[PDB]
């Protein structure tokens, strides 16, 4: 019965850090998707706007 | 007839300690099965939970 209090806390502490890792996963993946889009948009627009205007 | 009272008590005392040893056998075997399972579960879960999370 003393062991089962210890196991019931260890089981709750394990799912608590699994739960934490899952919320972190969503936020980290979101930042990676956003950063991919920011780089492509900024570089593509700046290059095209300089290039077409100068040629014309 | 005095010998047969002595033998009838010795026969009952023998089966009484055989009976005791049999109840003890079941409890000792149960603890050994439980202890085997506790060790494997605790060590396996703790190792896997640390290892997979760190790598990812």
């Amino acid at each position: 019965r003393t062991m089962s209090e210890n196991l019931r806390r260890n089981l709750a502490a394990l799912e608590a850090k699994i739960s934490e890792a899952k919320t972190k996963k969503n936020m980290l993946q979101a930042r990676a998707k956003a950063a991919k889009a920011n780089a492509e948009l900024q570089q593509t627009l700046a290059a095209a706007a300089a290039a077409a205007a100068a040629a014309a």
